[PDB]
């Protein structure tokens, strides 16, 4: 078996989305997402320059080598670009596999562990009123778990509040006050328990804009309106920055959407300083990597809680919901909903019910991309904000 | 898919094994080793009385839930009689699963990750002399990494000194004295590399008998001597026992054919107190726990170097050459040979070449079981010897 | 002195016993059990094919020697089977010896510390008003210590709500939320207090359902009501778990009724991560090894809390008041009453008092069984329930 | 002051550069390296798709400002390819700085601490003959500190043996045994010590290939021979490695090269567990981060080792001479020649004398490129070589 071609497609059927097809000698084809953010074009570099043509001849079967190959290769090891570059790779790799063995990809991984996927949504508003109604339109939605983000008095934007952060040519500039959020936060929690009650789960993306004594006492106010996570709180290049917090607080923490290596989280994990590890298949070196991470997370006590906002294509969702499906230590999955534009560019298997996800009986991950379509939608440059502190300060978005 | 039927076969040609076949509704089937030497009947009896009549029905596609079903559903959890009969139904489940797909096991697990498996061999002496002679027949028969073992003088019979352990009805009585094997045996290593020069990888097993203190000062004994492993140099319940060693010398450690769960080792390993985790297919509730230990122990510079020795079964050793073949990190493959008679029982893919193997390219882990012949060799007890030493205390064999 | 021959006895007066009989050539004898709930026939098959064998001859006064040569002779050390065939063997042997010496047992391991023994019972509801007559029927019986289980609303069946857990030939499965029942069980704690006060002693079995920061979380909602435990907060494989619920709650800690050897629970108690150890002469290796736990306990402000649930026989109810009477840092016995079928065939001298226990001056630990009797009874599977999540998922019982 | 113009040149004359180029409104212009050997365009895309355009119309003089904005305004942190763009800004804004402040740069990072910088050089031979004539040539150009690597029997190629690594299309597949170069390495040094005596600095890069207990190994086995240092000897995402191979030898060590962040070293650093900090401008982020890696380096006696490949242009050549005459914990730089066709398309005024440099008292970094002249030289693709053991099994070049 041979890889005879491989291509890099992109597409803006509402925001930008890379492809990677990698197509083998008998007409068997897998694709993997390769989507990074407001960078993209420099993963499609890093695949189109360096790393698709070595995959040209080799076999395709040879997934833990080739992963291997690329990750060490490198020379430069980690990092978001050539991470999400081999994540496509590995991804299309698994969908030709589990083509080839005639099954759908959580079968491969070791078959289902349950029969759904919990997923949470976003309720966004600019004041509190506005936020109780986005919480009741996501519980009419069928959702079990929301995702609540308030604007704050005397703060014009703050994150999450259709929202799609990456809203312009070149970077919006929000600006932000920790002590006026610090102050105001708690008041919303308890008003969204005083309307809604204790059944619904409640989250909140804290957004890395937190020291991490700010964020113990954050968490401790939030205690009383037992939220399902509290996520981004600080900063996570230090890993120690979690024992503080920690230490104070029984809030449940979530991190690690922006990382790209079990090395970026592997302390939080074994001193137990988290509960849900939140990186993911597309931006952390595909499932190979991610199988490592989970399991490994699963010594510990930590489950899964995969980001899963838009700017993850429907690729990444197909391979996360299959990925879902087998792993034991499953905790939730992010659902922010693609559009209509979106979802046509990309037919999938995985449905929706009441709140919850199945990945499809379709072999591979269960994704394809209909390139016609994906042809009448060129790039459009599209970047994430950034955030300063009242004074200029340039701080954490 | 459902299992229509499963049963223990139990047949002794030349030493016992225990393997379980799994039958499936459409006439594929699996199979996996459940020998636990000198306790097998305990696994029999743990599978037909508890564990078969739960398989029963279920979808064999279910690796992962069945798994866990097993190892917390017990209760009671861990342990050598439990995760033995676990590990021969995952084996098993494994072996259908890639039959399902049309793959060699290898394939599943994530595909070849080296074009072939090194091997080591037993060189036994009862004196000097003879140990000599021993490892030139070794290297004869084209093995590159030999384990050398030689009786003390001033003890009678020392560990593995054609050897089979389990050599009585009931337990013979072995005599021990460390100080006599602490000042004799780097002589024999010495001599060793004086005749066979640095190029040959050699191996020692302390097998147990020493306190940390002693395996510091042999482990610096053996310095000079480069060994490639000294293994299971002291009881290792206490996994803190290892980081005195550690201390003290630059020797390579292994530890591990002994445990049947990462809690048994996930210390010695997050610590780098070991070089080699030993632990097995066979007696750690098969290849989903082992893919865990070895990509656990990867992060931490520790690599495979599976047991192997008889009391293992040619469907162990087809089920571990198919994992040694993909695994990343990969060390070494123990090989005591079966005899004529154990390998007609069990046909199998796998080949030897050079001091190297491959595990063979059938569907499945490539080993199967001829009932009809395993039939005509019914048990006979046969348990392992204990140790004493000079004063009659029971000590470690 | 010599054991001429030694008989595993199996029999269902309501739920399965195995008991082990040694006899030696002065017409002594003596018995341990050797039940092991859900699993009991891997232990009848380690002691009859395995150990028994090795008995025969041996002079029963060596017990040390006798608990060394299988402890370490199985080579696969520790483990369920193992440890409850061995703890058998162990409790049979000091029953002999203290026959030997005209002594109740107590005596021999350095006599009685107390006059009597305090014991909990079980108050169990399917709802708070069930639960709280429950309570009131249970301090009507004479006990000054309860442990309370509730059903919770949306959970069908909860663990501890006569209630006999292994109620099947196979499993039963039961359906779990952690969310819903850290929600409401700490209100079933303030109704019980309100209605019974601050002087009855309250425990809480926890059944291994959350994770540390979950368990964490609990203990602080219950330190209004002053609980003598919370009990198997989390799993515990893998013992540093303990330390994050340690850090946060002045709730006191028990665990340990599913250990099976000191090295599953050394750095429980030596860091001081538990206030009570609840691991049993049955499944544990007998009082040799219980001994040793309870005094490294001791060393640690740790107190011995026995597992006494009824499938653990009167034999080892008998051998643990026995221990009971004379350790120094005794904490509590559980009592979950036997039946009156059971009762009968196991005469024994130890009897109860308004809530505590003295254990007899029979010699010996003051058990028998009755053959004849046991004999009307064979037999039957019965195996403990498995737990899932909502959504499918395998959890832990 | 703003920017007006910024461009990206690539060129190769003899090997690819990267360079930046960032005009103001004044006609004053800054240049920084880009270059990342082996994945170049990937660069070129993160600068000319992403970070230009957001730099136009900034003022130049806001150098931690925009450093800020580009560090944690990409959201995706750090990495081999964001880093090295944002070291390409960086550096061209110092530039500029120095310039405007008609100062040579290491005036402003606050003047010299030195009056000459000590460099190493490369010996390389096929053979230990041929290794001691390289490191006569090495000596006979001046130089005091020279690196050796020489060709191991039964090994075909090895790391370091003009050489110019990035030496094909696609990656070349060089094969490796860590057991034939450990047994071997060091009699090199002994037979170089034998020639040279003990007055001349002696460096080896062991170039990624150990574990942990074999680099303990070798740098005792080296210890005899005293080097200046023992490089790269482990890879190092996990940073605890480090602790073994410390905790055994006095061999000085070093590594870094592949680093672009301070929180890929920050626990090597602080722990005391390296000599030398080899991170370079080019690929951490420019002066400003490598200014604060230095910095907190020198609490721990660690100094600066810069790597000095020829795969870091000249632009990174004379930021790294001014940053070296200036900081005070100095170690060595490395200066791998540029050839003349390389050096033509720099002019620079940083200087070579009797083994050591200087920068130069240019305004700036003392260095240009002419852009017509890079303008002759196409890129050609070139990629660094992988490394597989003697099994095929693909480990770190
Ligand atoms: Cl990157
Ligand atoms: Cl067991
Ligand atoms: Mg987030
Ligand atoms: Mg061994
Ligand atoms: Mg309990
Ligand atoms: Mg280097």
């Amino acid at each position: 078996m041979k890889i005879v071609d491989a291509k890099v497609i992109v597409t803006c059927p509402g925001r930008n989305f890379v492809t990677l097809k990698i197509v083998t000698d008998q007409g068997i084809y897998g694709i993997g997402d390769a989507t990074l953010n407001g960078r993209e074009k420099s993963v499609v570099s890093y695949l189109e320059d360096y790393l698709i043509p070595v995959l040209i001849g080799r076999d395709p079967q040879q997934i833990e080598d080739i992963w291997q190959f690329f990750y060490r290769g490198a020379y430069w090891r980690r990092g978001p670009v050539g991470m999400t570059a081999l994540a496509a790779i590995d991804v299309a790799l698994w969908d030709i596999k589990a083509k080839l063995a005639n099954m759908p990809l959580y079968q491969l991984l070791g078959g289902k562990s349950r029969e759904r996927i919990l997923s949470y949504t976003h309720a966004n508003g600019k004041d509190l009123d506005s936020t109780l109604e986005a919480v009741r339109k996501a519980k009419d939605k069928g959702y079990k778990a929301i995702r609540v983000q308030c604007g704050i008095p005397g703060i014009a934007k703050t994150y999450g509040v259709s929202y799609e952060p990456a809203d312009a040519d070149l970077p919006s500039v929000e600006v932000w006050s920790t002590e006026k959020y610090l102050n105001y936060i708690p008041d919303v929690f308890a008003a969204v328990r005083k309307e809604f009650g204790p059944d619904i789960h409640l989250l909140h993306d804290v957004h890395h804009r937190l020291t991490p004594i700010e964020a113990a006492r954050l968490g401790k106010a939030l205690e009383p309106y037992h939220l399902f996570w509290m996520e981004d709180a600080v900063p996570a290049e230090n890993q120690e920055s979690f024992k503080l917090i920690r230490q104070h607080t029984t809030t449940p923490l979530a991190v690690g959407e922006v990382f790209n290596s079990i090395h970026d989280c592997r302390e939080l994990i074994q001193n137990q300083w988290i509960d849900y590890i939140r990186t993911t298949i597309v931006h952390a070196g595909g499932i190979s990597q991610m199988r490592r991470i989970a399991d490994f997370a699963s010594l510990f006590h930590v489950r899964t809680g995969f980001h899963g906002a838009t700017d993850l294509s429907p690729v990444c969702m197909g391979a996360a919901l299959h990925f879902d499906y087998w792993v034991p230590n499953f905790g939730i999955q992010e659902h922010m909903a693609h559009s209509e534009q979106m979802n046509a560019v990309f037919p999938h298997a995985y449905t929706f019910n009441d709140g919850y996800f199945t990945p499809g009986e379709k072999p591979g991950h269960g994704v394809d991309i209909d390139e016609k379509l994906a042809a009448q939608y060129p790039y459009k440059r599209a970047c994430l904000p950034v955030n300063r502190l009242e004074d200029g300060t340039l701080w954490h978005w």
